[PDB]
């Protein structure tokens, strides 16, 4: 009952920007151009930071996958976030989601706010509340869906709609969790589709990178200027590796879905799980919303284990397939306790409100055999709660 | 008559951070660790996430720190990324004093971007010390200088400048040491708070890495920078870090050849009848030549000069070069030539270049590591081509 | 109706050799160790062994259901190394329809160091036994063949070969990959790969792989790996190991797309004949289901008309790229008579069925519609 | 009194094959081309990576210039180059190899090549009349090393070339690994093949295993080019890039290796705890005067015998703090090693004849500061003989 899959995604991920006629060798795979500078004198490239062959191939590919006209690659997701924020002036205000990635939370609240920028954390799941926070000084709205890690889902089309009623306000959707294979914020009314390519996009846990796709011509020109002016650019080798990862994004995300769905269903029917949060499950508060704006779900499964902090640790330390580590979206399965780990960078009084207790566990289900993933979870839960 | 060369420089560039006991394999060369994340909570722990820190980047930072005579170092995605990150130390309401002649991008960030966030920017000629003193306010938190400047190669008394800045209040002096490199100049040893590099140029020296480097001694200053490195995320690729560290292994023998080639080129151009004026710190004709010898252990391959005539004559010269490549950037093993007014400094107002002297006949050369004989031959023929 | 999929395959492909506890940093992904040498006072020299290559070798061995595996600079390099196992004076029985370079090595190079090479149709149970001599020490087979895709019953072949005892049976398992076929589980002594194809699967690594169970065979192979020095780069090893991580989800899509392409071509009025193991029309379709867990993306077909029609078709493709090699994420198309099998003598090319009208497709991971639409449009250009 | 330095070396090492007009982007440094295959149809271009590819060709084009050669072939390793060269022959032919060669070179000929109808004779080619006594019409290949590994015996290449080429068709190969093409050009001295282990000085950064073969003869190149593609011991394009990158600083590296190597050699000879030093740059070297005629300088390879027994050699090696106890050579880092147990353990009765005793130590002097390298040796020697 999900949105129909995007019509040329696999084809484009493999060929867009990859045209062999670009190179004198007619190579089927684009060469890695490390060169910082390029010969001028008799069009073309001037300096690597402003633009370079391998990065441009990647940006054109990602643009296509987002259904965008333009895309910009960055040193990291946070670097992309910071660059986007530099679009504004001293005196402007940013409305940010209350449950956001810790680093995003940290930048807005602790760094950006001390340069004449106003920051308001607003529950944008309450779309009725967003309008109340909007002021004539609001220039940017930052949204993330699903949120990390409580995975609450936001109506992008509804939010874009509220935001665009008051003229020049920018709507940014952090699309790190889903990827453009499952969700296209720009097609849903967003102005900017932002990624941490470090996660699902690259999908191989070996590249730190950010991506920003956009349609507005003037917004692109401002973003392209800041990309070269701030210089938070990615390595050409990282660009190549990420572009290589995109080649299998469609077949990777499908297995994440199948494995994620299977893990979520196993966990929900398990007597030692208090509650499971997974958009693909009917038990999810926004399951029907997900189906309207998304073409599927990922391998990100959040759940509460029964008992105390003690049980969550025994569970995590007895896993043999899931690796106890931060980050997500890789081919390998990851497990994590946000209260102590990825979201220790979010205030304690805010964690109590968001639901990040000592028993909330975030899983990044990988591409291993389903059987083995379930068996690993079963054995580990039995370690915390033995027969 | 230059400052004596820094001791153990080559030894440290090859060994610091490269210690084989870090790895289970006892490899002589540090592995490239691409992994974005790391396993936590195991029986019997340093790394958590690549952006915060990772093996290959850390080895590079420890090595560069040593070459700078520093305690700490931070690597970044680019020189500009390093610059922007440093500026994030400040608050809305602070003022930045910047050298009047600096790299266009440094100029551009301060004038067009930093000025959009409650920061006041004044461009001041910091070589003339009275101009700096009048610009300092109780609100001043940052002074950004570059020496030699890009591309007119103006030289600033670093130790003298630090003395003025560190007198009244908490003001940070940053020295963009891209041109010289730590082999020839140590700003931290001269009183600067930060020695900053674009590793894209001489540090890596192989024209295949875009990267910035930031060296510092102050403990609180480092912690604020280390926070911003992870919080802003302008991080370099581990593979780029490896390549740059590899470039460092030959930094000492490269810079020596850059010097020897650079001096010969400067001397050739100044005696050439088709050249109006040469600016090179190694030449006694440089207004601050004796200052250079007091602050440096030598000079690099950056040679700036004026060709006789107008813009048309400069173009014919540049297009006739066969070894020098008409291109932007600098500090690589290959020789580069460029016209700053139209190229690297087109992002500087037309009215500022005339004040700074960046006319249409000003040419910047980045002399590489090719044979001396051949580089002179290329310059000679091209000058004969410009004025036949 | 195929053989059941190999158990724990995806799990092993992602985790075997990838243990974070190997590194002081506990990185989830193994670092690329370029270091040629190591401090002594473990590893000694990169060519003999190194962390990144060794991690890859443990992974491939598991996927093969093997005890050992050796990585090499290329597929041919792996073949040459294996051939160095033999003695002066011996004979090699090699299939008549093999990869061109394999043919060339045996016929033009290997034969000159006291090695005798006889090309034999190893599918004919009576032709193989007649070719075996007490002097034969090595039998080299490839299944399915390139590009006529002839299929060999491996276990009976193993059974026939091992009756004469110490003879090595090598199966070039490049086409299928260890995800779809396990020669070692079927009685082969060596499972050999060109990792340049499906194993890496991203058209950016040249590498060979050799899997083995026998202790004595391994020690001889390991000695030769270090002695000839046709070793792969650690970065290539990393890249191939990176590619292995998605082998299971890639091969499944190659299967789904290849099947769709094969079926489209067969019902097409401008195609004379389609050769694809996944189609019931393939003469050994049922043998495939008994020894394999599925099929790959290699689709061979004859276009109606002449060489001219095959050329018009190939040059009008917009998604398929006219190029050699195979097994990458991108779709490739090729005319073996003129291209990849130009290194095989011409009159044997005619007997094998590799005419001027035989076309080989390597179907990639693109969308099915676009692949089919591209084929339709290109066929309509040849035959409007 | 050495040969004048080869002219335009720095220019060529930096520019040959590196022409920015090769790429549509006009990049100053050649891109790394990983692609295994190339689009065909529209004469122009590449077909398959193993046969040839942009990045490998640029390196080969570059190395050829530095060798003063017309052609060059890159391989997966030095040994890969060796095995490929040997494949030029047939069963029944005979190979003349230097008596003191690298352990792996010895091992291949003796244990592998010898099992395929090849005749192998180990001959002291520094005494050149021994070369003539072993030559037979069955000789198709002469493999020499100068200086030898690790006793550093020096061979008159042109003299050998004269003797070898007098008789029908014998190929003379010079393993020019120790010296660099900056310091020695075998092809200009009459050799048929200039071969390298690029793992050492050529790359010079201890992170690439690679072999190189430079050649002038047309038929010889065509036969080798066939084998490069047919045997498939090809290097990775990224490794090719890395070696080409290392090549950019080869001249300034080799000069510093020389200055450090000479100082290290001079220090050891004046040291009361060293019995004998073997270094071509030293007048005490038997072929010192020969070296000056065929070379433009010397490298950082210093071989010496320490006084005492095996235990004294161990304490010395284990007390080094700058020199690293490891195998291989030619990198920016200083290496120290005991060949009898390590790099030449694959050669024992032959070690005794060659002089590779339990007290023979081989040093690869790196690019560190001279003083620091000297102090490390000084302190470590004081440690063995306390």
């Amino acid at each position: 009952g999900f949105l129909p899959h995007f019509q040329h995604f696999a084809t484009q991920a493999i060929h867009v920007g990859q045209d062999p006629e670009q190179w004198t060798s007619r190579a089927v795979v684009p060469p890695i151009s490390l060169s910082t500078t390029f010969k001028q004198g008799a069009s073309g490239f001037t300096y690597s930071r402003s633009g370079n062959p391998t990065r441009n191939c990647l940006e054109k590919a990602v643009a296509a996958l987002d259904g965008a006209k333009y895309c910009l690659a960055f040193a990291s997701g946070l670097a992309a976030t910071v660059t986007i924020t530099h679009l504004l002036k001293a005196g402007d205000q940013i409305i940010c989601m209350d449950d956001v990635y810790g680093g995003t939370n940290r930048y807005f609240r602790q760094v950006a706010s001390e340069f004449g920028l106003k920051i308001s954390f607003v529950d944008c799941s309450k779309i009725k509340l967003l309008e109340a926070a909007i002021t004539p000084e609001t220039k940017l709205v930052w949204i993330e869906t699903p949120t990390n890690p409580t995975q609450k889902v936001i109506d992008i089309e509804g939010c874009a709609h509220i935001v665009h009623k008051h003229g020049d306000i920018i709507l940014v959707v952090d699309n790190t969790f889903m990827s453009p294979y499952f969700q296209r914020p720009l097609a849903l009314g967003a102005d900017i589709s932002m990624y941490s390519a470090t996660k699902y996009m690259n999908g191989h846990s070996d590249v730190v990178m950010g991506l920003v796709s956009v349609n507005c011509e003037s917004l692109h020109n401002r973003l392209r200027f800041l990309q070269n002016s701030l210089g938070a650019v990615p390595s050409p080798i990282d660009c190549y590796l990420c572009n290589r990862g995109l080649k299998t994004l469609h077949v990777r995300m499908e297995k994440h879905f199948k494995n994620g769905m299977a893990v979520a269903q196993f966990l929900e029917s398990n007597p030692w799980v208090e509650k499971v949060i997974y958009p693909g499950l009917p038990s999810h508060p926004q399951h029907e919303l997900v189906k309207r704006q998304c073409t599927g779900c990922t391998g990100m499964v959040t759940f509460y284990i029964k008992g105390t902090l003690q049980h969550a640790e025994i569970f995590l330390k007895n896993l043999k397939l899931f690796t106890l580590a931060v980050s997500l979206g890789g081919f390998e399965s990851l497990a994590e306790l946000p209260a102590i780990m990825t979201h220790a960078s979010v205030l304690k009084n805010d964690r109590d409100v968001l639901g990040i207790s000592d028993t909330l566990i975030r899983l990044s289900v990988g591409l291993e055999d389903e059987e083995d993933l379930l068996e690993d979870l079963d054995q580990a839960l039995k370690a915390a709660h033995p027969p």
